[PDB]
C-alpha cells in the first residue's frame, strides 16, 4: 500500500506511486523523472493517466511501451489545469526530463514536490518567486553537513583535462565511461567533444539517448564501436576484469584504457579535493571515481529551504529509520531559527 508522503491531500493525485497496484481514489498519477525507484510498476498494461514532462513521456512510450493514450506530457514553466486543479512543472536540475511539481489546492494551500533535485540559486527566479508555499515535499538524500562535493562544472573540467592529457601522450589509449541509468550525460559528452570523437555504445543505450531531446545528438553518438574512441559500458563492468575483457574485443586498436566511474558522494570527499584525485591502476588500465552529483549538497539544500521559508517540510528520502528522521527534523529547526521564519 501507498505511503502518506506520496499522496497529495485534497486531490485525486499521487507522485511516484506505481508499485502499489490501484491506489484508492487516484484519478491522475504524476511521475517526476525516469529513474527506476520512481517508475517502479509502470508497463504496457498500465491504464490510468500519467502526467510528466515531454522527455519522460518519450521514455515511457519507447522504453516501457506504455500506450500513448495514457501519456499526458506537460510543458514547463506553464500554468496547466489537471482534473480541475492548477499545476506547474519546473526543471529539477536532476537528470533529463526531471521535474518539480507545484500544486495550487482548491482550498488556497500551495504544495511544492521537488522530486529528486539539485538545488540552485537560479530557482529563486523561477515562478517560485511569486508566492508562498505551505508544504514542501523535499529530496533529503544528502541532508547532513558531512555531505560536500564540488560543482558539476569543476568535476567536468577535471575529467576533460585528464582525458585530453592521457590521449595526447598516448594516441592509442581508449576512454571508457560507466552508466546504469539516465543522468550525468555531460561526463561522456564533454570528454568525446574534446577528443573529436563520437561516443560509441550498445543499441539499447543509443535508444535511451535518442528519447532525450539533446540538440544535435546524431552528431554526438553512434552504435559503430570501431569508429569511436570513447565507449560507454554498463557500470558493473567498470573494473579491472571487465575492462581487460573489453580491450580484448577491440582488435589490437588500443594498448591502454582510461575509465571513469561517476558516483554520488563517497567518504574520500571528506579528505581529498577534486584537484588531488588519483586513480586505481593495474597494468595498462586506470579507473577514476569522480563525484558528479545530481542531488543537492547539504549547503545547497539549506540555502534553498531558507529562501523558500515553507511552513512545513515532509522529507521523501532517508525516511525509514528513527535516527534519520530525528536528525533531519533537528536540521530543519536550526534552519528555521537561524533565518527567523
Ligand atoms: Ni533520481
Amino acid at each position: 500500500t501507498c505511503p502518506f508522503y506520496k499522496k497529495i491531500p485534497g486531490t485525486g493525485f499521487t507522485v511516484d506511486a506505481f508499485q502499489y497496484g490501484v491506489v484508492e481514489g487516484c484519478t491522475a498519477y504524476f511521475l517526476t523523472h525516469f529513474h527506476s525507484d520512481h517508475y517502479a510498476g509502470l508497463s504496457k498494461h498500465f491504464t490510468f493517466p500519467v502526467y510528466c514532462s515531454e522527455i519522460t513521456g518519450n521514455l515511457l512510450k519507447n522504453k516501457l511501451h506504455v500506450q500513448e493514450q495514457y501519456i499526458h506530457p506537460l510543458p514547463l514553466d506553464t500554468e496547466c489545469i489537471v482534473n480541475g486543479v492548477k499545476v506547474v512543472l519546473l526543471d529539477a536540475n536532476h537528470c533529463p526530463g526531471a521535474v518539480m511539481i507545484l500544486f495550487y489546492l482548491p482550498n488556497g494551500t500551495v504544495i511544492l514536490h521537488t522530486g529528486d533535485f539539485r538545488a540552485d540559486p537560479s530557482m529563486e527566479r523561477s515562478l517560485l518567486a511569486d508566492q508562498k508555499v505551505h508544504m514542501l515535499y523535499l529530496d533529503t538524500t544528502y541532508c547532513s553537513p558531512e555531505y560536500t562535493f564540488p560543482s558539476q562544472q569543476e568535476v567536468i573540467r577535471f575529467a576533460i583535462n585528464t582525458a585530453f592529457e592521457a590521449v595526447t601522450l598516448n594516441p592509442h589509449a581508449l576512454v571508457v565511461c560507466g552508466t546504469y541509468s539516465i543522468g550525468k550525460e555531460k561526463v561522456f559528452l564533454a570528454i568525446a567533444d574534446v577528443l573529436g570523437s563520437k561516443v560509441g555504445m550498445s543499441q539499447e543505450k543509443y535508444k535511451t539517448l535518442q528519447c532525450l531531446n539533446i540538440p544535435e545528438i546524431n552528431s554526438l553518438i553512434t552504435t559503430d564501436m570501431c569508429s569511436s574512441l570513447v565507449h560507454l559500458l554498463p557500470m558493473m563492468q567498470i573494473n579491472f576484469k571487465g575492462l581487460q575483457s573489453h580491450l580484448k574485443k577491440c582488435g589490437g586498436k588500443y594498448n591502454q584504457i582510461l575509465a571513469f566511474r561517476p558516483t554520488g558522494w563517497t567518504h574520500s570527499n571528506k579528505f581529498t579535493r577534486i584537484a588531488d584525485v588519483i586513480p586505481q591502476t593495474k597494468g595498462n588500465i586506470s579507473i577514476y571515481g569522480i563525484p558528479y552529483s545530481e542531488h543537492s549538497s547539504y549547503l545547497e539544500m539549506k540555502r534553498f529551504v531558507q529562501w523558500l521559508k515553507p511552513q512545513k517540510i515532509i522529507p521523501t528520502v532517508n525516511v525509514g529509520t528513527w535516527k534519520s528522521r530525528s536528525t533531519m527534523e533537528k536540521y530543519f529547526r536550526e534552519w528555521k531559527l537561524e533565518a527567523g521564519y
